[PDB]
């Protein structure tokens, strides 16, 4: 069963195995005054582990790794951030001092600067436009496009059409925004559209923060953007 917020204590991470060699990473934190829960991804690279995402924090993220090690027991040799919030890259210092090369795209490390937080190492070049794709190892990088935030990605695992949505992506039961001030409401439902037009096969859609769905998720997430435009 996928692990809910209130079964992971703060500072705990959980790992949930999606499909031969894919993961996700579930943890906790506190966003003003209450907790929640928080994914990302961890995809099988040959003798290698590719993280996406921080467990947000740096003593979450540290948990991360003690876990994988515990757990997988490969190496997490490069970390992909998919935009600057603290969900994202909090950890990236503890990563980098694990060994870990950290990647995000140019767009993202700066918007982390502009906003004291960590800044992924290395930069991702070809995800300048709404619609750009590369292959990362393992996996496809997608920039859909502004949406819950200007940077944000998206990343498919084709040997198992797993798509990982991140934080542009809401869990079927989230019904209101939320952290919404640096998204871009008005181009949020045109990016969600560009995910369903390229990776129309996926089976398994990881939100950024809440329980699994399938493409359903993207629709669901239009219905509650719009919602909050309206009114
Ligand atoms: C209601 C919460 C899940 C809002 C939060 S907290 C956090 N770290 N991210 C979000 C998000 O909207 O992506
Ligand atoms: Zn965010
Ligand atoms: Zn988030």
């Amino acid at each position: 069963e996928y692990p809910t917020v209130s079964e992971i204590p703060v500072g705990e991470v959980r790992l949930y195995q999606i499909a031969d060699g894919v993961w996700s990473h579930i943890a906790t934190q506190s966003f003003d005054g209450a907790v929640y829960p928080s994914n990302g991804l961890i995809v099988r690279d040959g003798d290698e582990l590719l993280l996406i995402d921080t467990a947000w924090g740096a003593k979450n993220t540290a948990a991360l790794l003690a876990e994988i090690e515990k757990q997988i027991g490969l190496p997490v040799t490069r970390a992909v951030s998919t935009h600057f919030h603290d969900d994202r890259v909090g950890g990236v210092d503890v990563l980098r001092a694990a060994g870990v090369a950290t990647y995000a795209s140019p767009s993202t490390r700066r918007l982390a600067e502009v906003e004291g937080n960590e800044i992924p190492t290395h930069s991702l070049e070809g995800l300048s436009s709404s619609g750009d794709a590369v292959r990362f190892g393992p996996v496809e990088l997608f920039y859909p496009g502004a949406a819950h935030s200007t940077d944000n990605l998206v990343v498919y695992v084709p040997s198992a059409s797993v798509l990982y949505g991140g934080c542009a992506i809401y869990e079927l039961s989230r019904t209101s925004a939320g952290n919404v001030a640096d998204a871009d409401l008005a181009e949020w439902p045109t990016s969600i559209e560009r995910i369903q037009q390229h990776y129309p096969e996926a089976q398994f859609v990881i939100p950024g923060h809440g329980l699994p769905g399938g493409l359903d998720l993207l629709k669901h997430t239009t219905n509650v953007v719009k919602a909050h435009t309206n009114r």
